[PDB]
């Protein structure tokens, strides 16, 4: 009755044929079930307290935390271990606590409906002055990394993507990214028509697919069906129904060209990806940077390993939390107030930067111009842990040192 539905390192997502799915966390071969529950119900606040805000009501989609048979766990676990990618079979599924999170499923919903999942990353190059590295003015974080992926073996080769491109007003650059996701797909492009999965883990291949779609005789070539993925997508992204409302974050656009990208005013003031964009922002100081900051936190909370409940450092995440965000005030005063403030709006800036986008299209409320009914959403909204932040000062060094080896 359930099917595997994908996968990343944090959770594992199962279909429901008859249209919800099952987001379930995975450890290795070590948790208590009173531990997983408020890390699952953490995620629903956070998600409707602080996100919901930040990129409006109808784009974040919540549902809420389940209990289930511990049986029906284990009966479950077993079947699906085919289907996962042995490069994911690292790490086990949560069959013991019981608890899994039921969000609606948005590839589902007689109605032929297309859906395309992005994982966009980052959309700015840092400005900070804390930045050591004269590289890191220059080039995204995406284009430095996918050196080291294709050097350690996580993916063939590199991907002419980047995101700025993507993060751009220009439709000319937007297309030219999407081209460059659908032909090095890795992880941040799927494509799915009517629950199944049918590319990102043949160009040609695709064009059997979504012929049906954009042509319901003939004849069209796939450079004709596959253009046409690539304008309707680029205009879902421009879409915006907000072009007039005051946002949370008012965060400044500051350099809009990469030098990496190999391709040759800004994006709309409503739309996902410029929303998306204002919550990344909120890292004003870099990782080199927030660091220090994090040390000044840390060294507080071991003299004081009771203040880090009521502190709110690891929950709740309620409309005390957000309210706390909202200070932008980047110069530093010394104290812990506001060195914990910036740890907190990295976290959620770390969140904007590793979500994906879920854009739906089907014919048949809201077109792109036969004429397409599109919902545009966004996935993957749990809080990176405070615990974190030390991987990602050294991750950053590594990925940098590596790249400028390269030039
Ligand atoms: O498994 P991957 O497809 O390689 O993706 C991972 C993963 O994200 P997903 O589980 O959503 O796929 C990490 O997120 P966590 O699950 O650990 O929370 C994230 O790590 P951080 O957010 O801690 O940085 C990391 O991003 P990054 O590479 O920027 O560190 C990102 O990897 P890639 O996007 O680089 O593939
Ligand atoms: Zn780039």
């Amino acid at each position: 009755e359930w099917s595997y539905h994908g996968e990343g390192n944090k959770s594992l997502v199962v279909a429901h044929a008859q249209c919800v799915v099952l987001r379930f966390l995975k450890f290795p071969p070590k948790k208590t079930s009173e531990e997983i529950l408020q890390h699952l119900q953490n995620i629903v606040d956070f998600g409707k307290n602080v996100m919901k805000d930040f990129l409006g009501e109808n784009y974040v989609h919540c549902g809420e935390v389940v209990q289930l048979p511990l049986e029906f766990v284990k009966q479950l676990c077993l079947k699906i271990q085919c289907e996962r990618p042995e490069s994911r079979c690292d790490k086990d599924l949560d069959t013991f606590s019981g608890y899994a999170m039921c969000l609606p499923n948005l590839t589902r919903l007689h109605r032929p409906i297309l859906c395309v999942e992005i994982k966009p990353k980052c959309g700015f190059i840092p400005f900070s002055n804390d930045v050591t590295h004269e590289m890191k003015h220059k080039v995204c974080r995406y284009c430095m990394h996918q050196h080291l992926k294709v050097a350690t073996g996580k993916w063939k080769k590199i991907s002419k993507y980047c995101p700025l491109d993507l993060y751009s007003g220009n439709k000319q650059r937007m297309h030219f990214a999407l081209r460059s996701l659908l032909q090095e797909t890795q992880n941040n492009l799927r494509i799915f028509k009517n629950g199944e999965l049918i590319y990102g883990c043949d160009l040609k291949e695709l064009a059997h697919h979504l012929k049906p779609f954009f042509f319901p005789s003939g004849p069209h070539c796939t450079k004709a069906v596959i253009r046409e993925l690539v304008h309707v997508i680029t205009r879902v992204l421009l879409s915006s129904s907000e072009k007039a409302r005051a946002g949370a974050l008012r965060l400044g656009l500051q350099p809009r060209v990469c030098e990496a990208s190999p391709f040759s005013s800004g994006l709309p003031k409503g739309c996902l990806l410029y929303k998306t964009l204002q919550v990344q922002m909120l890292d004003q100081l870099d990782i080199e940077g927030l660091y220090p900051l994090y040390k000044r936190v840390e060294q507080y909370l071991e003299e004081f390993p009771e203040e880090r409940k009521t502190l709110q450092i690891d929950g709740p995440y309620d409309e005390v939390f957000y309210q706390k965000l909202l200070d932008l005030s980047t110069e530093d005063d010394g104290t812990v107030a506001f060195a914990l403030t910036k740890v907190q709006q990295y976290r959620v800036a770390m969140t904007a930067k590793d979500c994906s986008i879920m854009i739906a299209l089907s014919p048949c409320p809201v077109i792109p111009s036969s004429r397409l009914a599109f919902s545009v959403s966004v996935l993957d909204l749990d809080l990176k842990p405070y615990e974190s932040i030390p991987h990602q000062y050294k991750l950053d060094s590594k990925i940098v040192n590596y790249y400028s080896k390269t030039v």
